[PDB]
This record gives C-alpha cells, structure tokens and sequence, in this order.
C-alpha cells in the first residue's frame, strides 16, 4: 500500500570532498554532491547510495548526511 505510516522517502547525503572513484563499484562525484537513498553499504565505512540512477560504494568519510535545512 502506497502512503501508510508516517516516514521519510529514504535519506540523502552530501559529498564533503570530491572523489575520483576509480573502481566501478565506487562512485565519482564532486564536493557538495547530494546522493539519493543513502545507506550503509555491506562494506565497513562505506555507504551505498544512488548517484544519478547509479548505485555504488561511497566513502562515509567523504559524505555528510543531510537532516537539517541548510543547503549549499
């Protein structure tokens, strides 16, 4: 059933620093880049989100989950 109990449509994270992922699994983005549906990957200290209809591994030490209103 669509729309049930209160909740949020997944979470998002923002890349702190620009990373030039070299591995496929890994993802490449630029600081400030906001990821879609960010979650803890199977790997330790690795987040698994979807950057532009593309899922891969992301460095948790390179992201910053967004919760409060700020943007930028």
């Amino acid at each position: 059933g669509s729309s049930g109990s209160s909740g949020t449509p997944f979470r998002k994270a923002k890349a702190l620093y620009a990373c030039k992922a070299e591995h496929d699994s890994e993802l490449s983005f630029t600081a400030g880049t906001v990821f879609d549906n960010v979650h803890p990957s199977q790997e330790p200290g690795w987040l698994e989100g979807t950057l532009n209809g593309k899922t891969g591994l992301i460095p948790e030490n390179y992201v910053e989950f967004l919760s409060g209103p700020s943007s930028g």
